[PDB]
């Protein structure tokens, strides 16, 4: 299990744990239910790149205490 941190450009900081294994998809649903945005309203970043649930987490190369950034579309 790992710990990530989330910031939204617009004003959104919201902390997630997940797996370097999970994929996007499950991270943005988890991610969701602290938000609320649904896992369709959901947009990571990652070294300016945006991340997809058909992409697992480990190919961004996502580990613990890693930064992440949010967006809502």
């Amino acid at each position: 299990m790992i710990e990530v941190v989330v910031n939204d450009r617009l004003g959104k900081k919201v902390r997630v744990k997940c797996l370097a294994e999970d994929s996007v998809g499950d991270f943005k649903k988890v991610l969701s239910l602290q938000i609320g945005t649904q896992p369709n309203k959901i947009v990571l970043q990652k070294g300016g790149s945006v991340l997809k649930d058909h992409i697992s987490l480990e190919d961004y190369e996502v580990h613990d205490q890693t930064n992440l950034e949010l967006y809502y579309l």
